[PDB]
């Protein structure tokens, strides 16, 4: 198992976390000002609280994979001395999580003087970089150092080979998208919106702003960024493997999602400005939403988990053999990677007004959920059927 | 060891608690009235507080009796199946620790409507009884209902015979009976002087009393209740001993217990009538508290540990045969067990005016942690000594 500190911590951090959460709701409630916009911090916060959601769901998902007897850490390649067991997610989720909960705390009461209210969310992510590029070996060392090399042979996609953590990582990147929304918003606000002489800031004196549009291009261009890597990456496979038939037609299905996000914007765009021809558009993303909901529907059960098979049996359209104890599972996932699938790619074209935000900021915990539910099946699949094609035996 | 839920609970109830601390910290320095007495709270919370911080530190002692071999099993004659680890107190500790937080805390906010705010010291102390006395074999019922056959064999005091639990906790409530004037107190309180009518009451109207003075007959007599039990005991295990030298000497030391408080009573009585011979008293008061301030004393070092003993050999005032793994510990305890010692009986004395509330409030932990290092030697003494003269072999 583990220590019995490293259980000790866990616990120490989930109920500092929850106290701090329900006087966050509290002070919410009734510290409020209720006279200023409160949306330039909720963006800037929902970034740091969809990483800190990733950060737990993973955990359950190496406790999952390992009561299941699922072997993780062969597929990964990892090494089978020291690994992350899930109490150890379990805690830097935790510990990020109380940074958090105190910067958002802070925002609020501003319990300090002349210093002002705006630099909160730079002390968190500047904090939460920190934490990861320490040089000196402590704090999870072997880890950190271990997954600072491989979002490097992700980044710079086609000049490196593809394993499987490159590919699972780069495919965990198209459901963590909005971080990076997030993070460019921040940048674009601090440093052309924001004015560094008011002692407020944060809240604006306002009940008008920028840079959350789909402005010239460079909304658009960091949005599908995660799109772009496993588009290469397919590419290198493909240039490498010689075998046609699965990496193209994969590739072919981030070239859908490259469409709908310039389709939208063209959209957007023309309306803002007036034209006379938009509506031509809004009949063509249309189009590209169906087309491309399905494309990643249709691959995610009969490619990536590989539900709907021909000599299925009794099991009624699950493989021959499954891992996972009940078999009501297998059905609530289906039916939930439809629902929550189609609700993704609104949420990515639509990126519309102030109520085109609270879809936003409440479907994006729903895109960080459905791929928790896709790591238990895809990783199941990979083992019993090495359909990834990254394993020689 | 231990589950790894019980370290789990351990940890999310110490964080709970520190958390709720530090808010109830922040909310007596800012949202507090400063216009009415907050001792007729104070004294009511600080029985409840004394009664948690000594389950801890018992939690602390268990541990210390494991790590150095002490077979404290055998010693209570406990079960040598199931038994309450130091985990298993920590965790009561601070479950019952949460709900003294929310009790103080909600009679800071009063977050409630109508309903009065008196309401919530009641509650605790309902609570905290209805957790031992619960007849469903739920939430540790094996341990509970040892305790509760117990604490009967203990105010019943002549009627058993001695063992090493009854004397054990007889001679913990000597240390403890602050808890005992704090209930005293809180009945007084509810019965003749708060006045229901008024929505705050706790808090009354001012800035005049009539239960917190030496009374007639009933503070004192609940002041030495702890050392009565003791006292009998004593005379009962020399009725069956007919071992006339270390019984009769022991009662001998209740009883200088029983003339200081009297004494104290007689001078103060004496004083706020403003009798003319009171000074007389303040002399007899202070030769008890010297007489007996020494006579519990160099019977802690000599009898009770048996530290300065004449066949010590290297030890240097200690015994034969150590158990603590270091050797300062034992001249930490002994200059300790001085200085806290001769403050003890001054609290007992003492309890004068609002100078003289500041002292017992701040003397009260420091009499429950001169017993928690007490307890560390005391066991050690009697398992390589056998001098309680409890086992025939
Ligand atoms: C504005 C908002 C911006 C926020 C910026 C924040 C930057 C990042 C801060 C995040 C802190 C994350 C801390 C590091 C987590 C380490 C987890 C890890 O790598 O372990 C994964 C585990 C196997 O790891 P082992 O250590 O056992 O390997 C040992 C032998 N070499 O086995 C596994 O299952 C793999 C799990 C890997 C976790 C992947 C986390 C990816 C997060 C980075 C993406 C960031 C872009 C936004
Ligand atoms: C106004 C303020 C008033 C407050 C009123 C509150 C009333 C009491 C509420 C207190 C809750 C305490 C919960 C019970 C604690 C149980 C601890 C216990 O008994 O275990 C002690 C332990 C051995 O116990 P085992 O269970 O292993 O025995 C099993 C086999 N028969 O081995 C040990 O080392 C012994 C430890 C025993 C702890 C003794 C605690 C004594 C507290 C009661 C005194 C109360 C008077 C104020
Ligand atoms: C109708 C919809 C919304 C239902 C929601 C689906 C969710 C709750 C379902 C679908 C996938 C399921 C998971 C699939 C497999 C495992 C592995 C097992 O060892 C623990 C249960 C666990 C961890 C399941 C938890 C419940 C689960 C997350
Ligand atoms: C000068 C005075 C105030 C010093 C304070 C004395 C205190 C702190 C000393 C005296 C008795 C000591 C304890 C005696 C023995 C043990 C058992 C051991 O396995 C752990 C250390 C522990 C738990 C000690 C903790 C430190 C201790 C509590």
């Amino acid at each position: 198992p583990a220590p019995a500190w490293t259980t000790f911590r866990v616990g120490l951090f989930c109920g500092i976390f929850i106290v701090l959460n329900i006087t966050l709701v509290l002070a919410a409630v009734f510290k409020l000002e209720t006279d200023r916009s409160i949306w330039p911090l909720i963006r800037i916060y929902r970034g740091g609280f969809l990483l800190i959601e990733f950060l737990f769901l993973l955990g359950i998902n190496t406790y999952g994979w390992r009561q299941a007897g699922v072997n993780h850490v062969l597929i990964f390649e990892l090494n089978p001395r020291s690994n992350l067991s899930h109490q150890h997610l379990f805690e830097i989720a935790g510990f990020l999580g109380i940074l958090w909960c105190l910067s958002l705390l802070a925002c609020f009461f501003a319990p300090i003087s002349v210093i002002p209210t705006y630099v909160y969310p730079l002390a968190l992510y500047g904090f939460m970089v920190f934490f990861l590029i320490n040089p000196t070996k402590t704090f999870y060392y072997k880890s950190r150092f271990w997954l600072l090399k491989l979002l490097f042979r992700v980044f710079t996609a086609p000049f490196h080979k593809v394993g499987f953590a490159d590919f699972w990582l780069a495919d965990q990147l198209n459901s963590l998208s909005v971080i990076l929304m997030d993070l460019e918003y921040m940048i674009c606000f601090y440093s052309l919106e924001l004015k560094w002489d008011e002692s407020k800031g944060l809240l604006p004196n306002n009940s008008s702003g920028i840079c959350h549009k789909y402005t010239y291009g460079v909304r658009a261009i960091v949005q599908c960024i995660p799109a772009w890597l496993r588009f290469i990456q397919c590419l290198r496979r493909y240039r490498d493997t010689k075998r046609a038939f699965p990496h193209l037609v994969n590739a072919g299905k981030y070239s859908t999602t490259f469409f709908m996000v310039t389709f939208a914007a063209l959209y957007s765009t023309h309306k803002e400005r007036g034209h006379s021809d938009t509506m031509v558009f809004f009949y063509l993303w249309i189009v590209f939403y169906i087309i491309s909901s399905c494309y990643t529907l249709i691959w995610d059960l009969k490619m990536d988990w590989g539900l709907f098979d021909k000599n299925a049996g009794e099991n009624t359209f699950l493989r021959e053999e499954i891992v996972y104890p009940q078999k009501a599972y297998y059905y609530c996932a289906i039916i939930e990677d439809v629902i929550l699938r189609f609700a993704w790619t609104i949420q990515i074209s639509i990126t519309l007004p102030h109520s085109g935000d609270i879809i936003a900021t409440v479907f994006a915990p729903l895109e960080v959920f459905r791929r928790f539910v896709w790591n238990f099946f895809r990783l199941e699949n990979e083992h019993l059927n090495n359909c990834g094609e990254f394993r020689a035996v």
